[PDB]
């Protein structure tokens, strides 16, 4: 009664090798599931995090290398363009021989970098306004500094786009880093040294004098400016109510309630919008509707932006771009980032060039590279099997609603509408395989020179930003996939109410028509549940079946929802993480993900119970004295075998909306009565707390 296929053997070995059978399952299921893997693996010098999930991403990269590095007769123009981009990217001896010159040529188009220009005021002062400086970085290069302006889907009207105004991102990973004490100190030091070093390299190249004390003073000014911007931005916890974030206005209204004075100007929102929007032949009047995500921030900016000169601001604005571009230049410029990378990620070296190149071209040519990938790696048959899993799990979710005693009947019915309404996307869009010419047309405006990597990425910057801006007066495309196919991940989009499962994720350990179904439900099954559940988390529940941000909850049901979910805030907020210096997770920032992990697990396990009930028990696995209910949980846990560099734990605990893997595994299993039964856990054993959190 034992499976002895080749596939069963591979499943078995992997499970056996990862686990540590000498830990007790009810003490620490993560150790039990992953202890073997932990004992045996070291984090590569180039990874900030390592583990089964990252290995999957590393192996996907290998496939990409194989499909990009070799020209073939039969290659369509779209594919040709992608391989050309790749070749430009991996030719380091061409890149190296150009030193910093490509960047130098670019510098005047952004109003220079004051610290590395002499007589900056003389050269740029008369013609410099915030409106145009900021606009330039935004419209031409996709770089958002100080004020973030973008075109995106209207939250309250999902068939349309609108302009958005939000707070910008920071050079360091989060606002927390800007306190610059304790765990953040080295990052602040590296950050300022990084600026110093780049300005010193550019000064050496242009043949200009170098006063070291001037560099220190000017760059620390940059940090002091960015420290004040960091302080002005809203915490992620004060941004997670999508209802309270959305503030539709007019540029008219915005000029009153949110005035600024920069270099004693003062600022013109209307000038600013047309500077950006003119980049694609669309002009704007005070009529225009504008969604404002950071009203408090704009207010907090007024007293700050009056204190700094054009030279002070341009120093930061430029640095924030330059920062991004430095790895794209010569070896000399590449080194300047070393300490900065180490302080944020813990990595002592950059990842292989071919790897960064594969990721770069994937990210800029997702349909072309997705096509190459799926032809090389993805079954295609898998698609129907996964389709049926989604139906089973969509089903379960709907049924679970009727056992929700805390939700009223009208809210129950409206939840069911959205569930039936969820659109799924599996593997890849067929277009990319079956319609060569359409794929060719997508990349029509792109022309890459093979020995001009930098010009290539600059061209890529403009093309992306142009595509995005030109959408303002356009209706949201329905058939558009929110991810390329060569991705090891999955997605839910509230704005389309759709779930996405790329080819990249439809492989072991998540999925294989050739692995036990206990593994399949435990893996991709859980992920399906996780993504359906996103439709209904602290964020998704605010969005209806059509992706529009409308309240469809009765006071009571919503209010009860918040009670149930308060449990998980406290559960996860009380996990504390050794790797991150004993800091505790943010139970609010990670709430949505934690809700989705917990929901997903229940649905996937109930679907597997349904499957056993409809089909009977599956053949056992050789070497493993576990039944299939236990195997479901094992595989489920081993998705997250892995570990973090302390540097990157410090980072991710402030920036990741997911809890760290160990804690996702602990948190979900602790809340699962079903887990403790499968594993026969003593009450109040660590894996089996008395209080259990439940929402879906
Ligand atoms: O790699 C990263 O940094 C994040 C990966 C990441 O979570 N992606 C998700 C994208 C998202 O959030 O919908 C898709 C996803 C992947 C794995 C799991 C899973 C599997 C087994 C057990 C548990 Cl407790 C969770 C749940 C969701
Ligand atoms: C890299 O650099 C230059 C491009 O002009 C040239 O000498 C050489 O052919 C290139 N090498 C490769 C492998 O592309
Ligand atoms: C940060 O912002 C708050 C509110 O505007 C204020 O109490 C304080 O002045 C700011 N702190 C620093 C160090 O700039
Ligand atoms: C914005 O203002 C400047 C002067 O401050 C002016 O020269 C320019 O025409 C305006 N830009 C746009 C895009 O209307
Ligand atoms: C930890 O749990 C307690 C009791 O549930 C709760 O009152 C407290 O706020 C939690 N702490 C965090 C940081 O979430
Ligand atoms: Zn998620």
């Amino acid at each position: 009664g034992i499976c002895k296929s080749s596939d069963c053997i591979k499943s078995a070995a992997r499970l056996i090798q990862n686990m540590d059978a000498t830990t007790e399952p009810c003490t620490d299921f993560f150790k039990y599931a992953c202890g073997g893997w932990l004992k045996r693996n070291v984090i590569p010098e180039t990874s900030s995090r390592y583990g089964n999930f990252d290995i999957l991403r590393d192996e996907l990269e290998v496939v990409l290398k194989d499909v990009l590095q070799e020209p073939k007769t039969e290659d369509i123009v779209a594919v040709q363009k992608a391989k050309a981009l790749y070749r430009s990217c991996i030719n380091e001896s061409a890149i190296d021989s150009r030193g910093g010159e490509p960047l130098l040529k670019l510098l005047p188009d952004i109003y220079g970098w004051p610290v590395a220009t002499e007589n900056w005021e003389q050269k740029y002062g008369a013609s410099w306004t915030a409106e145009k400086a900021i606009a330039q970085l935004n419209s031409k290069y996709g770089k958002k500094v100080l004020i973030n302006l973008f075109v995106g889907t209207d939250d309250k009207n999902s068939v349309n786009h609108v302009i958005h105004i939000d707070q910008p991102r920071l050079g360091l990973p989060s606002r927390d880093y800007y306190e610059c004490t304790g765990i953040y100190k080295e990052a602040c030091t590296a950050y300022v040294d990084f600026m110093i070093s780049v300005a010193r390299l550019i000064r050496q190249e242009e043949r200009l004098p170098i006063d070291e004390n001037q560099l220190a003073l000017e760059m620390n000014k940059v940090m002091e400016l960015e420290k004040e911007i960091a302080n002005a931005t809203a915490k992620p916890e004060d941004r997670n109510d999508p209802m309270l974030l959305y503030n539709k206005m007019t540029l008219a209204q915005i000029q009153n309630n949110f005035s600024l004075e920069i270099n004693g100007k003062p600022f013109s929102w209307l000038n600013f919008t047309n500077e950006i929007m003119s980049t694609v032949n669309i002009s704007i009047t005070n009529e225009e509707d504008v969604v404002v995500y950071a009203p408090e921030y704009l207010t907090k900016l007024k007293p700050i932006l009056t204190k700094y000169s054009a030279r002070d601001l341009q120093n930061l604005m430029s640095w924030r771009f330059i920062m991004d571009l430095v790895s794209s230049l010569s070896r000399t410029y590449k080194e300047s980032r070393n300490a900065f990378r180490k302080a944020l990620y813990g990595t002592t070296s950059e990842t292989a060039t071919w790897r960064r190149c594969a990721n770069y071209v994937n990210g800029n040519m997702e349909n072309a590279v997705g096509r190459l990938y799926v032809e090389a790696a993805f079954a295609g048959e898998s698609k129907h099997v996964v389709e049926d899993l989604i139906a089973q799990i969509r089903e379960v979710f709907i049924q679970t609603l009727d056992d929700l005693t805390w939700m009223d009947a009208e809210t129950k019915k409206r939840a069911e509408e959205k569930a039936l309404a969820i659109k799924e996307r599996i593997g890849y869009p067929d277009d990319i395989v079956s319609n060569d010419n359409k794929l060719n047309n997508e990349y029509l405006e792109l022309n890459y020179k093979e020995d001009e990597y930098f010009e290539n990425i600059i061209q890529n910057l403009k093309f992306s930003q142009s595509k995005q801006l030109k959408k303002l007066r356009e209706k949201v495309d329905k058939d558009e996939w929110i991810s390329g196919a060569a991705v090891v991940n999955a997605f839910y989009s509230s704005g389309r109410n759709q779930i996405v499962f790329p080819a990249g994720i439809l492989q072991p350990p998540f999925f294989s028509a050739q692995q036990s179904n206990s593994l399949n439900y435990g893996g991709i099954g859980m992920v399906i549940g996780h993504e359906i559940t996103h439709g209904f988390d602290d964020n998704g529940r605010n969005f209806n079946k059509d992706g529009d941000l409308v309240d469809w909850w009765t006071q009571q049901s919503a209010s009860n929802f918040k009670e149930q979910s308060q449990c998980m805030v406290y559960q996860y907020g009380n996990f504390s993480w050794d790797l991150a210096g004993g800091q505790h997770l943010n139970g609010i920032n990670t709430l949505g993900e934690n809700i989705a992990d917990n929901g997903g697990l229940g649905q996937a396990y109930r679907a597997y119970q349904n499957y056993i009930k409809k089909n009977g028990e599956e053949k056992l696995l050789p070497g493993l004295d576990l039944n299939h209910k236990q195997l479901f949980f094992l595989n489920f846990a081993q998705v997250w075998c892995g570990t973090y560099r302390p540097e990157y734990a410090v980072n991710s605990i402030k920036t990741d909306v997911h809890s760290p893997g160990n804690f996702r595994i602990i948190g979900t299993l602790q809340n699962s009565a079903e887990f403790s039964e499968a594993f026969h856990c003593r009450k109040n054993s660590y894996m089996n707390p008395e209080k259990k959190c439940r929402v879906w």
